[PDB]
């Protein structure tokens, strides 16, 4: 019973490194990508002023 | 009667060394097999960590 309890006390509490790491990598790429979009968004006001000296 | 009751007081109490030895041997391979499986199941967590840097 105790062994099956320990098996039961996993995938409910104990994480799996397979899907956890991939979700982490997707999250890291998401943060890196979105932060790069910030850089391309800072220049929009610059063009919004360049037309008038 | 004493000779006969001594025969009756054997295979009731006295063990035959033939089948007892084989049962002892079978247990020895059983323990050795499980201990080797122990060392083999030790790295099951290790493989999970191997997929992350």
């Amino acid at each position: 019973i105790n062994e099956n309890v320990n098996a039961s006390k996993s995938r409910i509490k104990d994480t799996d490194f397979a899907k956890e790491t991939t979700a982490l990598t997707k999250a890291q790429i998401l943060s890196q990508a979105s932060s790069s979009v910030l850089a391309q968004a800072k220049q929009a006001p610059n063009s919004a002023l360049a037309l008038l000296g």
